[PDB]
């Protein structure tokens, strides 16, 4: 009801068949809960592919804390008494939120979560409900847009410009990470958020890290012999700050 | 003539070149032909992607237009009068059956129905209730047990030519599902993906709440596991069966 719109309304643009390409898509599509009413999902066209940007929400004591770039704040709001559990695995996070603050100090350590998905799952509002208790007090979880982040953080890492607002990727008690897998110079992926995981478990902090998709199957993903025994120990420099869990 | 009425039926998917491409066979259908005679199917069109198929649905004068097998046709002593207006069931039962009583044959876009409540109740007196004054309107409809023909494809030479006309006739009634890795899904479970470029309705019944049917076909750990309870949610109008004890 809303891909007939959306493709008649870009039809002009959106080359054909394919269908067929994005198959597994479109067939996990259905086959999911989907659906939504701080944001929502909405389609983009950059360049040959189709991304999901988030939009506000139209119906638009924690965001002085909660202030997080590369993204709005229309978008940034939800709890824990927010809560009507319908789908399973959501229900298996009980305890790792009420039990993910009592112990998340300054230098914790040991083992968060992955988040995963498609493009809409809910994602916003479990990266936006389990941390806000955290920093409900005097304690850690920095909230980050990656996709967004990096546009400008390949020609900006200079002449202070950037380079003085992305030392704190490395330094906050916690800090997140979101929708990599999104476009991607390979050298980001050690110098400006692959520098996220070498002065995070040197001293050790305990981070979350969210994803599209998992770190289990994020280890064969990009390879448009090399990066497949060598694409998998970057879920695995992943794998160490946090214990993974499911989102179906 | 029954192309026009197929095609307003599945001309959301139909195109103006699939009417063409298919125009054999949408010419084959009409021939006014009401259909066959005995000594056992009709031809029905079914868009199969982007082509227009036919296919052969299964054919003191009513219930001639409503034959049975596996199951009995005593029992369709279960009409429009004596059933009244009683619950939640029947304060929507006999409506979704008489308000499509007027837009009956293949013409304009359709559904089925779907039953299901709990015990005592009924859906197999409401399945013989979109049945016997069916032999009133032009078109026939059905009544099969769905059930009592899960026991001898297990245990069954040309098994090839049964499946292809008890799923493309004008009507289907999927009956009981919700007892006892599973066939189900070739054998009911592929009773939905011709009724859709031939347009062919799919009413059910059942056990469980609208809540609930999408978990009875296998366990281990679902991204395929609802594929029909998609399918078995659309092509049909599900209401709340509970009322006395009638069975």
């Amino acid at each position: 009801q809303d891909v007939q719109a959306f493709l008649k309304e870009n039809e002009e643009v959106i080359d054909q068949k394919m269908i067929e390409k994005s198959l597994n898509k479109l067939y996990e599509y259905i086959e999911q809960s989907k659906n939504c009413s701080g944001y929502h999902p909405k389609l983009v066209v950059n360049g040959r592919s189709i991304d999901i940007e988030y939009y506000e929400c139209p119906v638009k004591k924690q965001q002085s804390l909660m202030k997080s770039m590369y993204i709005q704040q229309d978008l940034l709001g939800a709890t824990f008494q927010q809560v009507d559990i319908s789908d399973p695995s959501r229900l298996a996070m009980f305890q790792h939120v009420t039990d993910f603050l009592k112990s998340y100090n300054e230098t914790g350590k040991g083992k968060g979560l992955y988040l995963y998905g498609k493009f809409g799952v809910g994602k916003t509002f479990m990266l936006a409900a389990i941390a806000n208790e955290l920093a409900e007090k005097e304690y850690s979880s920095m909230i980050v847009y990656v996709p967004e982040f990096v546009r400008e953080l390949k020609n900006s890492l200079q002449d202070q410009t950037l380079e003085e607002k992305l030392n704190m990727v490395k330094t906050t008690p916690v800090l997140m990470l979101d929708d990599i897998g999104a476009e991607s110079t390979s050298w980001v992926r050690d110098e400006v958020i692959g520098t996220v995981l070498q002065h995070r478990m040197s001293q050790q902090l305990p981070t979350f890290f969210s994803s599209n998709f998992s770190p289990d199957e994020l280890k064969h993903h990009f390879t448009y012999e090399k990066e497949e025994v060598k694409a998998a120990r970057l879920m695995e420099r992943i794998l160490y700050l946090a214990a993974p869990i499911r989102l179906d």
